[PDB]
């Protein structure tokens, strides 16, 4: 009920309402591993010819997204059946996936794509997409089977199903200048531009060569596809890291992009390059119904504001899903689906280097971001006035599933602002997680630094006016709200307050008072309030820090079983 609407339906594969013949993984919250890695940290291990997990539908389907991990370096096939008739072969892949790092090295996670002596293997899991040419009722039992000649073996996370529309076509061929076998997008959008009687251009149903990144200029441009499934612009595959897409400048306001999908050749991040759309000042632009793999970005916005991002779907980039800074306001991000992202999957970060104020105005509502491959899910780093509403997020492998935070990432920062930064209506499913050394921390479990659901988090910026209400956070990896500043600058927290909370099950304790995170770090500073803030069942304390945190002040206003 919460997050984003999308057409698809996703099952896990370990749901025990799935027959299997294989290995269900017991889950942990582990990086680089395959159960921590997988969408409700389990999978179904298919190991040896006529292994199998068999789906049931609760929807008619003609398309089906596996999330999988096979062996590093490979491809290969694994089979789907209908009804145990055999109808088809998933293309499966480590293309993407498995990025290397150390357990001290973390900062390294998602930039190292090499092999190497004393590497551990990271980001394990990636996705096969398949259509069938029929579309099949719900109660149809889908099989997912290791045949002979599939691959060796393959970790089955969860299958998305999908009905999915024939393809649209040209919605006027008057109006739209159609990309062909004989014509390329850029052409046609010099045809758009010369001629003032076209709104822009149509790609059909194909697959289209994005080698470049396509600047939109001159006037506002549609850009309109037969489909996410069917209109594919596809990176160069035999290149890496091809920096394409789209530039939106402020000539072009007023653009849109719909109704296509994008298949990026990135194999590791990369800092600058890698956005599919780049948003230099543009203003009511609208991206509707695209669907991105393998960039670096969907989206950064510089300056950018009163632009709408709806119904997409971001899978599988190597950081931030949808970011923006310097001054981006009054942004509608709605109804959108991440999974997979290498950073941040949502996020809103008001650096100023290049001459912007504060991110404000903007509505973050209805998201749905799971299996954020670092970072967190949703990220909110200083701003005034901004809203985030209706989200749902889960499995986080290294971070909170929200974090707030003052930090300034070593760039000209504002703070948080004037006007409440808000995140109304959350529920937070397993997040939190392992990142950086924790080398003379206190309250030590283990090798790293631990993080909790919520994180707030000052930095060496102002952090004040953050309500945080009617959020849900189930099974956190560790602790349902966690408070830290940053030493030395010891920015004083005013204004925060926690209204409507259930954190349910939380490992250690529902709310952790950071106290030394690290060598050289100290207790936080300043206070919160907590209204109907419940935490049941932890796994030491419901509250860790409080007596050993002088400097911060816990206001239990009502309601608190703490
Ligand atoms: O305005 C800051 C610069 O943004 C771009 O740089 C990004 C990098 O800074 C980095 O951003 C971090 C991001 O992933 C996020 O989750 O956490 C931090 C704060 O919110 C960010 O600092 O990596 C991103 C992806 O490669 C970059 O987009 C611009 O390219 C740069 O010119 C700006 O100076
Ligand atoms: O995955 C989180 C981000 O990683 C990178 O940014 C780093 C900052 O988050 C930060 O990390 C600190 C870490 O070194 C350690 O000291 O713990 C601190 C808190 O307990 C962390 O705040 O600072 C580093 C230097 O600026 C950054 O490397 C990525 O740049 C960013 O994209 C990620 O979102
Ligand atoms: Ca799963």
């Amino acid at each position: 009920g919460r997050g984003a609407n999308m057409p698809f339906t996703i099952m896990e594969a370990e749901s025990t309402s799935n027959a299997t013949n294989g290995t269900k993984l017991t889950p942990n919250f582990k990086p680089g591993d395959y159960a921590g890695e997988a969408s409700g940290r389990s999978s179904v291990y298919l190991d040896a010819t006529g292994e199998y997990v068999e789906f049931t539908l609760t929807s008619p389907a003609n398309a089906f997204v596996l999330r999988n991990a096979v062996a590093e370096n490979t491809t290969g096939t694994v089979s789907i059946y209908a009804d145990g008739v055999s109808k088809g072969k998933f293309n499966v892949s480590s293309k993407f996936s498995y990025l290397y790092a150390t357990p001290s090295t973390l900062g390294r996670l998602g930039y190292d794509n090499a092999p190497g002596a004393g590497l551990t293997a990271y980001w394990l899991y990636e996705d096969a997409q398949l259509m069938l040419d029929q579309v099949y009722p719900a109660g149809t039992k889908i099989k997912i089977q290791k045949d002979a000649g599939d691959v060796s073996w393959i970790y089955v996370d969860l299958l998305e199903t999908e009905n999915v529309a024939p393809p649209q076509a040209n919605p006027d061929p008057t109006k739209y200048v159609a990309v062909s076998a004989s014509k390329s997008i850029d052409q046609a959008l010099t045809e758009f531009r010369q001629d003032n009687t076209k709104k822009g251009i149509y790609i059909p149903a194909g697959e289209w060569t994005i080698n470049s990144k396509i600047f939109l200029y001159g006037r506002a441009t549609e850009i309109v596809g037969a489909g996410p499934w069917y209109t594919k612009l596809v990176a160069p595959q035999s290149q890496s890291n091809t920096d394409v897409g789209f530039n939106i400048s402020a000539a072009a306001n007023g653009s849109t992009i719909r109704d296509l999908s994008a298949w990026g050749n990135y194999i590791n991040r990369v800092d600058g390059p890698g956005k599919f759309i780049d948003g230099n000042g543009m203003q009511n632009v609208t991206v509707q119904n695209i669907w991105v793999e393998h960039f670096v970005c969907l989206y950064w916005g510089v300056n950018s504001s009163y632009n709408t991002f709806k119904n997409n779907r971001i899978k599988n980039t190597f950081a931030d899903g949808i970011n923006m800074t310097n001054g981006s306001s009054y942004n509608v991000i709605d109804n959108n689906y991440a999974r997979g992202t290498g950073d941040a999957s949502f996020a809103l970060f008001s650096a100023t280097d290049s001459g912007g104020s504060y991110n404000v105005g903007n509505k973050y509502t209805n998201l749905t971001a799971t299996n954020v491959r670092r970072a967190a899910a949703f990220a909110v780093y200083g701003g005034s006035d901004n809203l985030f509403q209706n989200l749902y997020g889960a499995d986080t492998l290294t971070y909170p599933g929200i974090t707030i935070s003052s930090y300034s990432f070593g760039y000209n920062t504002l703070g948080f602002g004037d006007q409440d930064t808000v995140i109304d209506g959350a529920t937070l499913d397993r997040t939190g997680g392992d990142f950086w050394t924790s080398v003379g921390a206190d309250d030590k479990i283990n090798e790293y630094q631990n993080f909790g659901a919520i994180w707030i988090y000052g930095g060496d910026r102002a952090i004040k006016n953050i309500l945080i209400k009617n959020v849900d956070i189930n099974n956190p990896v560790y602790f349902g709200l966690m408070f830290q500043s940053m030493s030395p600058n010891n920015m004083v927290m005013q204004n925060i307050r926690v209204e409507n909370v259930n954190i349910n099950n939380p490992s250690r304790y529902g709310i952790k008072l950071v106290v030394r995170a690290e060598q050289g770090q100290g207790p936080a500073y300043g206070g919160a309030s907590f209204t109907n803030v419940k935490v049941n069942n932890p796994g030491i304390s419901a509250i860790y820090g409080e007596a050993q945190s002088p400097n911060f002040t816990v206001t239990r206003v009502s309601g608190n079983n703490w």
